[PDB]
């Protein structure tokens, strides 16, 4: 059975993607923070005790990402998917209004830390494997005609740019990469997984939404 | 005589732009850090003592930007141009390699702080005036086929996105805005100034290089 390493799978879209990959016959290794009591991912492992493994990880600590990579060494995953990021509690703040702490925290959680996950765990994917990262339609600079969610938008545009440079470093390889714009969950998640499955084996980085359409950068 | 407020004018491209605006008959108010001994901008003021004024400002301290805005209150500038940013000393670092300090420092200097300058000093420009910000061709996400300078690229893409949201907030107004890709200095700076002068009175935000060509986002 094919295997996916899904970073950030405790709740929300991450838990839904784990269940959807399980539904399609994949084995899943999903990560959560250890300092949570009990998450939907723990319930899902009780329903799939043979096919879902849970690992704990705070991705804002690079040593923990490295420790996870060392623990999984020798293991090969067909997909690495990074589902990392959050929002500011008041997304209506303008960039001129946010505190320095607001700005630093969200840039670290949404752009630096997912890229560190990709770079550190990339070795657990075959040279022709797939690495996917949860981005957002808000990260598209061409599409930003309306503003709003200003800090979040900037964090996701930096993420997309960082990933394009990572892709450039792999331009001579058959590595497949995708930034996903997820676009309730039952309407979005089956598509996201369709898109990931359809992207396997197609080398290079694309920016794709949950219906598989190219998102302008 | 028309007037420009040029933030970041001590040296390099900023000093060259001040001299070029002076050459074309503008009055200039340029800013430098106070904790520098003597800069080319000080030499330029000795050559243009009636038409160049120097103000001191560290733009990474928001209180200082606010103090400058209060000092200039009542004054009207036809152009506000923000020339703010730096690079990492080792631009060949991958995003996975940079220290958290590297990342935070450059995101603050290159994306948060220039946007705070724009937002705080925007009131010193007429409603139909021009605000320009020094971006880079490295900030274009569509154009990033080659990577390199990875941290710098991400800082400038976040800047461009932040500015697009600021533009959205002014969509109903005749404010003119431009992100400049400067593309030695004698080949670039006269063009940059041509582009700024040609952009006055054309409302909305554009991403433009020193020859006036649209840069893809």
């Amino acid at each position: 059975r094919p295997t996916i390493l899904l970073v950030g799978a405790s709740r929300g879209l991450g838990h839904a993607m784990a269940a959807e990959f399980l539904k399609r016959g994949w084995d899943v290794v999903g990560t959560v923070r250890a300092d949570r009591g009990r998450t939907p991912l723990h319930a899902l492992a009780e329903a799939y005790p043979d096919r879902l493994r849970i690992e704990t990880l705070d991705i804002t600590q690079p040593e923990q990402i490295r420790a996870l990579a060392a623990r999984l060494s020798g293991r090969v995953f067909d997909i690495l998917f990074v589902n990392a990021g959050t929002t500011n509690p008041d997304p209506t703040q303008t960039i001129g209004e946010v505190s320095t702490d607001d700005f630093v925290d969200l840039m670290i959680t949404n752009a630096l830390s997912p890229m560190r996950v990709v770079e550190t765990l990339a070795g657990l994917v075959p040279r022709d494997g797939l690495i996917g990262i949860m981005s957002s339609g808000q990260g598209s600079i061409a599409d930003n005609e309306s503003g709003q969610r200003e800090l979040y938008r900037g964090s996701k545009a930096a993420l997309n740019q960082f990933m394009r440079s990572f892709a450039a470093r792999h331009a001579q390889t058959p590595l497949a990469m995708v930034l996903i714009a997820p676009g309730s969950i039952d309407e979005s998640v089956p598509g996201v997984v369709d898109v990931l499955l359809a992207k396997r084996g197609r080398a290079g980085l694309e920016y794709l939404d949950y219906r598989g359409r190219t998102v302008r950068w």
